[PDB]
């Protein structure tokens, strides 16, 4: 019986949705972006960028508070690592978790992490820069300090795993349609979509 991220990599459809028709693939982006939008709603984030790279990887960057980096007392690793590597169980008995189709809503970034062959996390918090890298959800090394900064926020770069997803090709139109909606709802945040494949860029703002 598989638990945790093992369960996710075994049956990714139960979490992210269909892994062949583009549903799950675009859900990966929105699961990351929704965490930034959480920062916007809380009044800490005014800037989100979403970049599609020429290798069909994604970079989401926000100017929110930065994922917490303190050592977690119970796990003995950074809070950020716990958030990245533990399947969140708080939603399991909430109505809003379960979709008619397309997997789960609010699955968490740890599911994005599990289904990415590489995920690079860069946090600006407490005037330091912190970085962690993962592969298929497994940390390569503990979160570590790599510099100083005068700002704060979170950057996630992820490469969808071809062993989970087929037809790995992001759609500007699918992303823009949701981003329009999020921009409408969250008027204090500007959301930049950047497509390095086509050279196209657009800033979405209420
Ligand atoms: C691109 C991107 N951005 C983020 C991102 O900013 N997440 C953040 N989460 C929190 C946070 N948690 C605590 C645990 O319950 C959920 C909220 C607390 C604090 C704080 O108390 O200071 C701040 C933050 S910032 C994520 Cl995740 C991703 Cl992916
Ligand atoms: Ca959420
Ligand atoms: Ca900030």
């Amino acid at each position: 019986v598989l638990k945790g991220l093992d369960a996710v990599r075994k049956r990714p459809g139960m979490y992210i949705g269909d892994t062949d028709d583009g549903t799950g693939l675009h859900h990966m982006v929105f699961e990351v972006v929704d965490n930034s939008i959480d920062e916007a709603l809380a009044g800490y984030c005014s800037e989100i960028s979403i970049t599609i790279h020429t290798d069909e990887s994604i970079t989401v960057r926000d100017n929110g508070r930065g994922i917490p980096v303190d050592i977690h007392k119970e796990e003995g690793v950074s809070a950020a690592e716990v958030i990245m590597t533990v399947l969140h169980a708080g939603g399991k008995f909430d109505d809003n978790t379960y979709k008619v189709s397309g997997g789960l809503h609010g699955v968490g970034v740890s599911v994005v992490n599990a289904l990415s062959h590489e995920l690079r996390l860069t946090i600006r918090r407490h005037n330091k820069v912190w970085e962690q890298v993962y592969h298929h959800g497994v940390p390569q090394f503990p979160l570590r300090e790599v510099g100083e900064t005068d700002g704060s926020g979170t950057e996630v770069h992820f490469k969808p795993s071809p062993e989970t997803f087929s037809n790995i090709h992001f759609s500007w139109d699918i992303l823009a349609k949701r981003i329009r909606e999020l921009s409408f709802l969250n008027s204090g945040v500007g959301i930049l979509l950047r497509d390095e494949r086509t050279g196209k860029e657009e800033l979405f703002k209420y």
